[PDB]
């Protein structure tokens, strides 16, 4: 998670698409959805995101309706955002055990009890979070199995990057799980 916020210089798709949807949490605005394929993953927006600005408009206060307006009337061309990284969420590292284990549990994501005297242990990882991303992989929607699949074939060293499950489940709200699995941008990014 940078420490600073950033500016990405988006151009809308043949279908005057960019892959974005943003939700209104405490009177600012998040990303809840990057889709695959977008101009809105190729730049490199994230799950998690803060907008500041679209097109130097300050977003504060915006209803989830009125940014995704902003976005529908914007001239295409070009859109500008100032981003400030993943706010809510922070990054874990940790090293798989000789038995390939980084030591929790999770469920639907969300990580339950953390195993005595783990990796985890040693490192602080918390219960009641989501995970988001997994090596800077992005995991919201797969099913669980899909999620230690990743874990499994990584490597020992294991950076997971998590949000409290109270603001979680409060940006995921109103968006199909189904949409979640399908859509949400689970891709390593491109170079």
């Amino acid at each position: 998670i940078k420490q600073g916020i950033r500016e990405v210089i988006l151009c809308k798709d043949q279908d005057g698409k960019i892959g974005l949807r943003l939700k209104s949490i405490d009177n600012g605005i998040f990303v809840q959805l990057v889709q695959a394929n977008s101009p809105a993953s190729l730049v490199g927006l994230r799950f998690g995101d803060q907008v500041l600005q679209i097109n130097g408009e300050n977003c504060a206060g915006w209803s989830s309706d009125k940014a995704h307006k902003v976005l529908k009337q914007a001239f295409g061309e070009k859109i500008t955002m100032t981003i400030r990284d993943r706010p809510f969420e922070r990054t874990i590292t940790m090293h798989k055990d000789s038995t390939g284990h980084v030591g929790f549990i999770f469920k639907n994501g969300k990580i339950t009890s953390i195993v005595k005297d783990s990796s985890a242990a040693r490192n602080g990882l918390l219960t009641e979070h989501n995970i988001c991303e997994i090596n800077g992989q992005n995991v919201i929607g797969l099913k669980d199995s899909q999620i230690a699949d990743i874990l499994s074939t990584s490597g020992t060293v294991v950076t997971i990057t998590i949000m409290p499950a109270f603001i979680f489940e409060h940006i995921i709200k109103r968006m199909a799980p189904s949409i979640m699995k399908s859509l949400m941008d689970h891709t390593i990014p491109e170079v």
